[PDB]
DNA sequence: TCGT
DNA sequence: ACAGTCTGCGGCGCGCGGG
DNA sequence: ACGACTACCCGCGCGCCGCAGACTGT
């Protein structure tokens, strides 16, 4: 009765056969049996080298429910067809805009509103433009208040000017301008547009909007990168920029542009390099220092230039415009791209007022009274210190007092004259001098993270007080005869250069000189200098009496140091945020659903904030803001880290959302695995294919039971082994993971799991290097491998490189690393575009009420109804099954496992927060906050509101209209390059673990191919 | 960019 | 009205922490 | 000079070196 199973030759459990039939459709392979069959015994070799045939994986009953169809034969025409569909307007529109630029009035009038000048005609007021497409610029005078002052726009017909009631005799300074958003499709462009989106009135509503708000720095981002390989070529930029504005005369093409052609193809983010750049443009920037003047008047004169100033931004945004845009659809051809952009270009964050301002004043007055107590103790014990002048035997004798200047500063005085030489603290030591930096300067300015902290609090390392040597840092002395014994201890003999100075030094102050001078431990490295002792990293050395001070003042002070230092790091931004409240404006906030269904309460607190977001800010085109995407995690001690729970959702409505498991290791063992033509023909595959996360048997999990780690810390290895780190700093990953161990031993496991994972190197003629005997020495040849193609191509669509990283503009400086990890992280990114255009159209196909409400890459969240949620949930369990087949088509396979299918939990909850059974409780935080739920696909299938509904007649129709195109996937290309025979020689050295047999292999391929 |  | 002689300001790099 | 490196973003605080600017001294 039950279906059986269906397993592949290997134990790993596929699909059922309903979803199989929905999915896949109807396929057919084994076009090549002798070839799979040698495959298939050089991976039962390579599986019985490694010792996993045989073993035990899970099996489970096939789930079977019925799914939306497609909209084509294969998986890429129905992405296609939903590309297309998605963004028809607004692509037609950025096509056939204008070239030409009508000419601008003479004169401008200071009115209240939206004014219209045409060209021989005269000018007229219009409440808003009716245009489809415009340029658009903003001004605002920030200092005054965070509202706009005044815009300009301009179309292929007229100009558009917007003023301000504030500049026009009011003394009210809150308005928006109105662009009527709900109602009429069009496309804004700017620069850094998500500045001026913030200004818009009708954006701030729960509705969805119809309009797109393009920026143009993504697209010089994007194609004509930056070159921001966050590395010397950043760097080497300035400098040679620096020596062209040195020397007028710049013969460059005797070496600059020989060993480094990059230096001539790329510029910055900032308006005045890219127009400098693509276009022969100059941009003054002479006139915003008006906008930061505090009166209104200076405003009111010098009106005409400051109108014309915007409009010469507006006219070079469109000039720019019109050079970039036809190159980002050359790199960026397929249709998704440009949906998953509109789609990640618009994001709401709902909010109040009140418990805002109440985190904001409870987050500010802790640090303060924490700060100031310990300043003002530690200026009372400067001040003990410093009355010690008089008598010197108590300086002289301190140990620790001698290191300090006590040298009293030269006196000039004048004969019948006052002395006038600016003298700072007359007959006063040369430290205590050294403490006020001005004569203005009346009370000392301390801080903890002062240098002469350690000498202030004494600080003994081994019952040894501690030395500063200007070579290397702090030192301990350590008697003659017991040297050999602090050998075994492991610690460095410091310069022999810094002895000679502490021992000419000290007999300067006498008693000759014994010991050796030994520098303290550094945890990142046995030859870096340690400048600091009041950091993180030596805190458990303050426990078990390595590090002792008398003063109980130390013991707080790193608390101190723990406590506040995020909120040092983000105070400024978070009081920088723009709130809008209710009050102000009382006919904007309409629910979502277009039934009221009342829930309307008694004046209840509503605000919005609305992300300032530039969608492709990386060169692997990730989306950056500076301030949600770098937000911390809810901790017992740090305070302030409760940020995102401040977004929460208006009565009526909750959020749903859901995030991927092992992502980029996924893609990376389907790479390998793309050779074979099977799931699991690598070790590294079948091992990461063996379990789940419900169960505890991911591979993330065991590799912390082996290390004795948590997860977090197993993720950081796993993914700095992947990409190339030595053995050596995976040693002092294990010396920073568990500190009680000595280094041998992290030096021995280190040596042991690399040599048992990447395996050993053989460098040959006609093969030119590679690894073999691991098991994961395919995934390593596959990536260098692709990264040195002629023309490297994302896999899964086919987007291409910027030009700053392309093989034929480097000569000498490599920059290797960054091009094997740029293809996988733009699948990352391809991956998240995918899922928000499957959830796009499941949401316009079913009638859901539902709008994206923030994305962080890999997680993404969505603002639900009460009576739709579950629904939701299930429109996110087809998405993901939807992608993830998408990515094994195009790389050949045509099949799927069935654990790696679904998400593991999907989260409905009413606030954000990373789990919904977080209690969230912080230092500013006294209140827990009730549980959420989370589901799996059982239990979701087990509610009875889950399914869809009816769906409407007209989409479908819609969508059959556009045209589909045939394309070669980009690893079949890539395989004509190779002879056949190449390739089997190659495996097969590959394979085997001794270098004789690597060497008969070779020995018979030259036999065999010289005759 | 630095090691040997 | 020229020629030494100190005494602050300003920009830059590097550690140090969040995602 | 051939090999060897975790990757991508965002910011703050402190110490160091290069110059303007006033004071004598003729
Ligand atoms: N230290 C790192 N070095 C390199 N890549 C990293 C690092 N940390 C995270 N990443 C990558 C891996 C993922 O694609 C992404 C972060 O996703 P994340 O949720 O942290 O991990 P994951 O998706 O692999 O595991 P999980 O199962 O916990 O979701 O960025
Ligand atoms: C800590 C860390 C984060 N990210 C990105 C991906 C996940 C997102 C949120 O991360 P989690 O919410 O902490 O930030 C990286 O790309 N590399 C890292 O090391
Ligand atoms: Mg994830």
């Amino acid at each position: 009765t039950a279906e059986a199973p269906r397993i592949n030759p290997v134990g790993i459990q596929y699909l059922g056969e309903s979803l199989q039939r929905q999915v896949f459709g109807s396929c057919g392979g084994k076009d090549e049996v002798e070839q799979s069959d040698k495959l298939m015994e050089l991976s039962k070799k390579s599986l019985k080298d490694h010792g996993l045939w045989g073993k035990k994986t899970l099996i489970t009953d096939p789930i079977s429910f019925p799914l939306p169809p497609l909209q084509g034969r294969s998986l890429d025409e129905h992405f296609q067809k939903i590309g297309r569909f998605n963004s028809e307007p607004y692509k037609s529109f950025c096509e056939d805009k204008f070239t030409e630029m009508v000419a601008r009035p003479a004169e401008w009038l200071r009115k209240p509103g939206w004014v219209k000048y045409v060209p021989g005609m005269a000018p007229v007021e219009v409440a808003y433009p009716d245009e489809e497409l415009v340029v658009f610029d903003v001004e605002t005078l920030y200092n005054v208040s965070d509202y706009p002052t005044l815009a300009t726009a301009l179309s292929s017909t007229a100009w558009y000017l917007w003023c301000s009631p504030f500049i026009c005799g009011g003394d009210d300074p809150a308005a928006l301008i109105p662009l009527n958003t709900l109602n009429k499709e069009q496309v804004v462009i700017g620069h850094n547009v998500a500045y001026d989106r913030a200004r818009v009135l009708e954006e701030y509503n729960f509705r969805d909007s119809k309009a797109f708000f393009l920026d143009t720095q993504s697209l010089h981002i994007a194609s004509f990168g930056l070159c921001s390989r966050q590395r010397p070529m950043f760097m080497k930029n300035n400098k040679k920029k620096e020596a062209e504005v040195e020397s007028e005369v710049h013969p460059e093409i005797s070496i600059e542009d020989y060993d480094d052609p990059w230096l001539n193809v790329s510029a910055l983010n900032s308006l005045k390099d890219v127009a400098k750049f693509h276009c022969k443009i100059d941009l003054d920037k002479t006139d915003r220092d008006f906008f930061a003047s505090t009166d209104k008047s200076t405003i009111i004169e010098n009106f005409q230039k400051l109108v014309n100033y915007c409009a010469t931004d507006v006219t070079a945004t469109s000039q720019v415009f019109d050079k970039i845009f036809p190159v980002f659809l050359k790199k960026c051809p397929h249709p998704v791209s440009f949906a998953g952009l509109k789609s990640l270009s618009k994001c709401i964050l709902p909010t109040k007022l009140n418990d805002w301002n109440d985190y904001l004043n409870s987050s500010e007055s802790l640090y303060q009274q924490s700060k100031v107590q310990i300043e003002s103790k530690i200026v009372q014990i400067i001040k003990d210190i410093a009355l010690l002048k008089d008598k010197p035997d108590f300086y002289l004798k301190d140990p620790w007092l001698s290191q300090l200047d006590w040298t009293t500063k030269p006196l000039r005085l004048t004969k019948k004259g006052v002395p006038a030489k600016c003298q700072k603290l007359p007959g006063f030591p040369e430290w205590y001098r050294q403490l006020f930096p001005s004569k203005d300067t009346v009370e000392p300015k301390i801080t903890i993270k002062s240098r002469i902290i350690p000498i202030l609090f004494k600080l003994s390392w081994e019952n040894s007080p501690v030395i500063w040597s200007k070579e290397s840092g702090w030192c301990f002395n350590v008697p003659h005869e017991q040297v050999e014994t602090y050998k075994a201890k492991n610690y460095v003999l410091a310069d022999s250069v810094s002895q000679e100075e502490e021992e000419i030094r000290m007999n300067n102050l006498g008693l000759q000189c014994t010991g050796v001078l030994f520098k303290v431990p550094h945890p990142n490295g046995p030859t870096f200098n340690c400048t600091n002792l009041l950091t993180k990293s030596y805190n458990h050395f303050f426990e078990k009496g390595v590090l002792k001070s008398e003063s109980e003042l130390a013991h707080q002070a790193l608390q101190i140091n723990s406590s506040g230092s995020y909120w040092m790091s983000a105070r400024e931004r978070i009081q920088s945020q723009f709130v809008v409240p209710n009050c102000k404006f009382p006919n904007e906030f309409q629910s979502l659903s277009a039934k009221s269904s009342l829930n309307n309460e008694k004046t209840n607190d509503l605000a919005i904030i609305i992300p300032k977001i530039v969608p492709m800010g990386t060169i692997t085109r990730r989306a950056v803001e500076n301030t949600w995407l770098t937000a911390s995690n809810a901790k017992a001690n740090r305070i302030g880290s409760e940020l995102k729970t401040q977004v929460k959702a208006p009565p009526g409505y909750c959020f749903v959302g859901a995030d991927v498991d092992s992502e980029e290791l996924w893609i990376a063992s389907l790479v390998g695995d793309s050779i074979f033509n099977v799931h699991g023909g690598t070790a590294i595959g079948w091992m990461c294919l063996e379990g789940t996360k419900n169960e505890g048997t991911d591979l993330h999990t065991k590799t912390a039971q082996i290390l004795g780690c948590s997860r977090n810390e197993a993720k950081i290895f796993n993914y700095g082994r992947i990409y190339g780190a030595g053995a050596k700093f995976a040693s002092q990953l294990l010396k920073r993971f568990n500190p009680s161990l000595t280094d041998e031993e992290t030096k021995k496991i280190a040596n042991k799991l690399y040599e048992n994972t990447k395996g050993k190197t053989k460098r040959s003629k006609l093969f030119k290097k590679f690894w073999y005997g691991g098991s994961e020495s395919i995934l390593f040849n596959k990536l260098e491998s692709i990264a040195e193609q002629e023309t490297p191509k994302t896999p899964v669509l086919g987007c291409g490189i910027t030009y700053s990283l392309m093989k034929k503009n480097l000569r000498a400086n490599s920059f290797l690393p960054s091009r094997i990890n740029w293809a996988i992280q733009s699948s990352g990114v391809d991956y998240l575009h995918l899922l928000c255009c499957s959830m796009e159209y499941i949401i316009k196909k079913y009638n859901l009420e539902a709008r994206l409400c923030i994305s962080i890459h890999d997680e993404i969240r969505f603002l639900v109804s009460e009576k739709d949620k579950y629904r939701a949930a299930m429109a996110l369990q087809i998405s993901n099954i939807w992608t993830r087949a998408m990515f094994c088509q195009q790389m050949g396979i045509n099949e799927l496992p069935q654990n790696c299918a679904f998400f593991s939990q999907v989260d409905i909850d009413s606030v954000i927060r990373k789990e919904v059974n977080m209690d969230c409780i912080t230092p500013s935080n006294k209140t827990a906050i009730p549980h959420g739920e989370a589901l799996d696909i059982n239990q979701l299938l087990d509610k009875p509101n889950s399914k869809l509904g009816k769906p409407s007649l007209d989409i479908d129709s819609k969508v059959s209209q556009y045209a589909y195109n045939y394309r070669e996937p980009v690893f079949e290309e890539y395989n004509k390059s190779y002879t056949p025979e190449f390739l089997k020689y190659f495996l097969a050295m590959q394979v085997q673990s001794d270098k004789r047999d690597v060497n008969r292999l070779e020995d018979e391929y030259l036999r065999e191919c010289t005759s």
